[PDB]
């Protein structure tokens, strides 16, 4: 896959947006109707 | 622990929608699932 | 208009309300100011 | 300091980035020109 990379300033900001990153992977590979179950 | 956030205009709202139910789903799928899931695809 | 959001803890919501007025920011500051400021501050 | 964080996929890219570059311009504007941009 096409991969890409981007300088974060600070720790606590490279944390958030870490985190973002791997929330948003996990959602793009749970199908809609498996997540609305989860939930 | 509940706030409500007020978001000005509709791009914004997507965008933050979009990562607070990302977040959410998160915290309700178990960390074997998740890893499931992400070998699959 | 207005829409709202339920986000459930203190740290979630400062993070999105940070996010939230960075992004209004970004959309009334012009690229070209924008550029000054980054140059200059940086 | 400065971190380095790798994404997978365009999508994705392009939201981070819109984020990140969010947070660095409100962090170079200062507080009194801010509000004035959101005023105007
Ligand atoms: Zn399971």
């Amino acid at each position: 896959e096409e991969i890409f990379t981007l300088q974060v300033r600070g720790r606590e900001r490279y944390e958030i947006l870490k985190k973002l990153n791997d929330s948003l992977e996990l959602s793009d590979v749970v199908p809609a109707s498996d997540a609305e179950k989860y939930r």
